[PDB]
C-alpha cells in the first residue's frame, strides 16, 4: 500500500496473508473453512495465515491453516487477469473471534464514489522498495469505468473496476494482491493488477467480486 496509513493490530480482522516460505499474497476470510484471494495469486503448497498484524513477530493472536483445496475460476485469463478471482478451503476450520472474524459478500455491486477500505502488506513505495512488517490501511473510492480506461495500456474488462486516485500518490501495490477492498461492510473487490502503482492517470484495478457471488456460493456448497 503506498500513500496509507498502519491498520492498527487486527483492526481489519477477515485480512489474511498466504505464505509460502514467505509472504507473497493477502486474502480475504469469508466464512470457517474459505477464503478468497487473486487467481494470479496461485502456488501449490499455500499456508493461510490468520489474526496476523507484524508478519514477522509471532504476536500471540496467529493461527496458521494449510490449504487442502485450491479453486481457480473456471474462465481466469493470465494474459488479461480477467476473472482474477480463487477459492482456497482450509484443511481445518479458523478459530472465529474478536481478531479473526469473516467479512460478507455482495448481495449488489458497489457505485462509483464509494468510499472503501484496501489493506495489505505490499510494498510501500511508488519508486524503489520498502516492504513493512505491519499491515497497511488506504481509504480509497471507486472510480468511473471512463477514469478506469483513459490511459490503460491493457484492456478493461466488465469484470474489473477501478479505485484510487487520478493524481497519483496513493495506490495498492506489489504484494497486496489478493487482498480485500471492503465497502460498507461487504467484500466488494479484490486487489488484482495495475500500471506500476501510485502512477498519475493510472489507478488500480480491482476483480468485481459482486459478478462472482453465484459461483462463490455453489462452489463452496459442493466442495
Ligand atoms: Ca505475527
Amino acid at each position: 500500500i503506498v500513500g496509507g496509513y498502519t491498520c492498527g493490530a487486527n483492526t481489519v480482522p477477515y485480512q489474511v496473508s498466504l505464505n509460502s516460505g514467505y509472504h507473497f499474497c493477502g486474502g480475504s476470510l469469508i466464512n470457517s473453512q474459505w477464503v478468497v484471494s487473486a487467481a494470479h495469486c496461485y502456488k501449490s503448497g499455500i499456508q493461510v495465515r490468520l489474526g496476523e498484524d507484524n508478519i514477522n513477530v509471532v504476536e500471540g493472536n496467529e493461527q496458521f491453516i494449510s490449504a487442502s483445496k485450491s479453486i481457480v475460476h473456471p474462465s481466469y485469463n493470465s494474459e488479461t487477469y480477467n476473472n482474477d478471482i480463487m477459492l482456497i478451503k482450509l484443511k481445518s476450520a479458523a478459530s472465529l473471534n474478536s481478531r479473526v472474524a469473516s467479512i460478507s459478500l455482495p448481495t449488489s455491486c458497489a457505485s462509483a464514489g464509494t468510499q472503501c477500505l484496501i489493506s495489505g502488506w505490499g510494498n510501500t513505495k511508488s519508486s524503489g522498495t520498502s516492504y513493512p512488517d505491519v499491515l497497511k490501511c488506504l481509504k480509497a473510492p471507486i472510480l468511473s469505468d471512463s477514469s478506469c480506461k483513459s490511459a490503460s495500456s491493457f484492456i478493461i474488462t466488465s469484470n474489473m473496476f477501478c479505485a484510487g486516485y487520478l493524481e497519483g500518490g496513493k495506490d495498492a501495490c506489489q504484494g497486496d494482491s489478493g487482498g480485500p477492498v471492503v465497502c460498507s461492510g461487504k467484500l466488494q473487490g479484490i486487489v488484482s493488477w495495475g500500471e506500476g502503482c501510485a502512477q498519475k492517470n493510472k489507478p488500480g484495478v480491482y476483480t468485481k467480486v459482486c459478478n462472482y457471488v453465484s459461483w462463490i456460493k455453489q462452489t463452496i456448497a459442493s466442495n
